[PDB]
């Protein structure tokens, strides 16, 4: 009955490609309404800016107060930035896609926890929308990989291509209103705060090869911040199956040879 | 040499598992004792392996007094030495630690899996070399650990399944024809005493699984039970129930919680 049929609010690659997907097979510019994050200043740069896709292809921007009472509206979340409370909408058709397979990894900074929680995969997560962090019903999920030497900046552009892949999948059952879920269970279910997270991560050298190199390497995301051993940063991490001996840490002008406890050879490599 | 074998390290593991030597293999003659450091020469709430020796006139030796038995097998059952394989003319040094390796190198392997959301644990025969748990595995029993499973719980199945493996492999010890594998690099974890706090404070800004992992992870009553407002709990107990997010209600007896996912933790408080 309504004019408007969807939201898509968030932001970066996912959040234009999907909007992008839409337009071109499902609905017109004026069915289409957005909600860029806060911090989403209408600038292209290491990522698409949903602010300015919308701006250029005249897809009108709102708040969520504009669109509550919008019968039958799909609210799409694609890395939006915040918590909606589902009674102050007439529609229940609310969807989120969480970087992560959940039920583990709730809430933030999901390219840095499976890593630095010694993770061998990850996954992107379709869900309804509850007034929980990340705790609806499961839609749908798909995993994969987490390499031995990706870093937290190669998980986050995984999650950005196999979550946009996972929108398009689902997206034409969830507008005839046709999918299915299952609630998740509690078993499993892990969530980090910010306040989990230091940014500035002190490494934690009496620990396994493994655990050394995950934890450098949950913190490469250049964009943001890079890990410091003796005053200098670290643009990647690679762990090989070698045996140097226990407890190795040897600086060189362009890289460090460490081992853990377990005594597999790590290079870490200097940016400069 | 007329001394074939030395059982090193404490509790009803060594205790049962030098039994078992006694009464199918080998002579008290023939058979070496190092307890631990610890070891009152009383029974408590586990077996004592210095009075089971003694009572036995089986010796009490220390290491020095075994590195010069050529072919001398060295079975490390919870013993509290590091030791160094170079010190020693025989290569036949074994080790049972309580957990599947490669996880879980190092110490208070009761709590770190649970504190660390695992399902399952294990016990790994392995040989010993200078690292800390990283010899070559010869046998491995996993075995689950039950959602309502406490630190002293888990321990007691260590005990037992421990027991079991040894029994299970040490004809082929004995004879020398036993098969093993080096370890991974990939998912090795280790912990040394200075990464636990055994006085935990709970983070309630995670999961009810993450909640009640917590509280279990530090129930073992012999050392500590952990505390929420000055009681003690003795169990935890959690449902897949849903009970709103973020609960925290205190009774005479016990306390109602949940956490960010909202089911149902109910938290025992110790009677005394
Ligand atoms: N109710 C609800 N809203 C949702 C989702 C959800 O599953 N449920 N998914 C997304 C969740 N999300 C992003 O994908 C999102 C956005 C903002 C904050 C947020 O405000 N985080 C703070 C909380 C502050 C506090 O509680 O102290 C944080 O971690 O510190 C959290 C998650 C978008 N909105
Ligand atoms: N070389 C070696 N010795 C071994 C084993 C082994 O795999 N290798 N297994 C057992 C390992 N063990 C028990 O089963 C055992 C005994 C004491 C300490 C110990 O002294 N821990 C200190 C570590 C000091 C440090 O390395 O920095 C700690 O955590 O504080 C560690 C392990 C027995 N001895
Ligand atoms: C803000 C921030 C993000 N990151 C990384 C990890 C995050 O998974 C990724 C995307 O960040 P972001 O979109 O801010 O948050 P979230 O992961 O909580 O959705 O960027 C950093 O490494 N450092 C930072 O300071
Ligand atoms: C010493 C100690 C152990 N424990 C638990 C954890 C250990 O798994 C178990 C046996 O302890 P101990 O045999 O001293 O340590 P480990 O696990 O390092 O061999 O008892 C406590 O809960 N509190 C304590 O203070």
């Amino acid at each position: 009955g309504h004019m408007i049929k969807i939201c898509i609010a968030g932001k970066n690659n996912i959040a234009v490609n999907s909007l992008q997907f839409i337009l071109k097979n499902y609905f017109e510019a004026d069915q289409i309404v957005v909600i860029p994050n806060k911090n989403d200043k209408g600038i292209d740069s290491w990522q698409k800016s949903l602010l300015k896709f919308a701006l250029d292809n005249n897809i009108k921007i709102v708040t969520l107060d504009e669109i509550y009472n919008i019968e039958q509206i799909i609210f799409f979340s694609l890395e939006f930035d915040q918590i909606i409370k589902i009674e102050n909408f007439k529609s229940d058709r609310l969807f989120n896609i969480h970087f992560s397979a959940l039920p583990k990894y709730k809430g933030v900074f999901t390219s840095i926890t499976p890593i630095l929680n010694n993770e061998l995969e990850s996954g992107v997560t379709l869900h309804r929308i509850d007034n929980g962090i990340d705790t609806g019903n499961i839609i749908d999920q798909h995993c994969f990989p987490i390499d031995i030497n990706d870093t937290a900046r190669d998980l986050y552009f995984n999650y950005l291509k196999y979550g946009e892949s996972i929108f398009k999948k689902n997206i034409q059952t969830i507008i005839n209103n046709s999918y299915k879920d299952l609630k998740q269970t509690n078993i499993n279910s892990s969530y980090f705060s910010r306040k989990d997270i230091n940014l500035v991560h002190k490494i934690n050298f009496k620990k396994t090869s493994f655990e050394i190199h995950n934890q450098i390497r949950a913190f490469i995301f250049q964009e943001y911040q890079l890990p410091i051993i003796n005053n200098s940063k670290i643009i990647k991490s690679i762990l090989a199956n070698e045996f140097i001996g226990y407890n190795v840490f040897e600086e060189f002008e362009n890289y460090f040879i460490i081992s853990g406890i377990d005594g597999f050879k790590i290079i870490a490599q200097k940016l400069n």
